[PDB]
């Protein structure tokens, strides 16, 4: 947990803590969140909603949506008392929790969640139990405004699992027997809209119990946090149009795009233009001043990892992971 989050978290309800259920969904840095739309999926008792509800501030608005009933109880018990605790009155909440289906948010419970109306998508873990993968990430794409991103974690594999695993009941329910092969992924959630990966983050998974290991003999899994940014502008390639970002401050000492780009304060940094778009279009442009576009000049490569950052998606994770 986060050292910025431990004074917050110390403020939740006992309730809510206690009865959560999963790992917490990860987040993009406290300051980026002030004012924005943030929608939990598989937000269980709320233990992540309210984390946000007070890193978006007054102006921010968070909503969680799950189809557990008893979670989602205690859940929507706790509105005014995160109200009072954060913005000092019962009657200043901005969160809310809807019941319902990830995978059709706008059929949720009272209420259905908008097109283009939400700035960052997170969840851990609930992509490989879905019913149904594609319409889940279609429907992230539906309420993502232009310049919003999914910034979510979940579980990955170097390689196609068999039908066995596939039916095995107790990796389905680990969330290792639904998980996709990283290419088979990136060619999934290019469908839904989404034109570029960006790696965050990536652990391993272990699978020792032998039984279960036997059906996924030499397979590797792995944790991986990934944003994906709602941007009409991006291409499939990474592209050099000559421009420079520049982090303004504000919000940290640096600001870490994704496994490629860190950007020090107030130190230019070369980016291609898909780059260039998500901090023009995004919520990170209030931090950024990003370079006009030059003549093309060819495939990005302006950056010590260029040859990785154009390759598979499974060499990026299995190179980054460690060694
Ligand atoms: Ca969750």
């Amino acid at each position: 947990v986060p050292e910025s989050h431990r004074k917050i978290l110390a403020d939740i309800a006992d309730e809510v803590l206690e009865k959560f259920y999963g790992c917490g969904s990860t987040l993009p840095a406290d300051g980026s969140l002030e004012g924005a739309t943030v929608l939990d999926l598989g937000c269980g008792t709320g233990r992540d909603v309210y984390l946000a509800s007070k890193l978006v501030g007054e102006h921010g608005k968070v909503i969680g949506v799950d189809m557990l009933d008893n979670q989602l109880e205690v859940a929507r018990k706790y509105v005014e008392y995160h109200a009072e605790k954060f913005f000092g009155s019962p009657s200043r909440s901005n969160v809310r929790f809807l019941k319902g289906f990830i995978e059709n948010l706008a059929t949720a419970e009272p209420e259905g969640v908008p097109d283009s109306s939400v700035d960052i998508v997170i969840s851990n873990c609930v992509c490989n139990l879905s019913t149904n993968k594609l319409a889940l990430f279609k429907e992230i794409h539906r309420v993502l405004r232009d310049g919003g991103e999914l910034y979510f974690s979940d579980v990955y594999a170097d390689r196609r699992l068999s039908e066995a695993a596939q039916q095995d009941p107790i990796l389905y329910g680990e969330c290792l027997g639904g998980a996709l092969y990283l290419e088979d992924f990136r060619r999934l959630v290019a469908e839904a809209g989404f034109r570029d990966v960006r790696l965050v983050s990536v652990g391993p998974v272990d699978v020792s119990d032998p039984q279960l290991r036997k059906l996924v003999p030499d397979v590797q899994f792995y944790s991986c946090t990934f944003r994906c940014f709602k941007v009409a502008t991006l291409e499939a390639t990474r592209e050099d149009y000559g421009q420079s970002a520049t982090y303004l401050g504000g919000i940290g000492e640096e600001f870490k795009l994704d496994r490629f780009f860190t950007f020090p304060r107030e130190k230019p940094v070369r980016v291609d233009r898909n780059t260039a778009e998500i901090i023009r279009h995004s919520r990170l442009h209030q931090w950024f001043s990003v370079s006009a576009e030059q003549q093309h000049m060819g495939l990005f490569k302006a950056n010590d990892s260029y040859a990785l950052l154009h390759a598979p998606l499974s060499m990026q994770v299995e190179q980054l992971v460690s060694g």
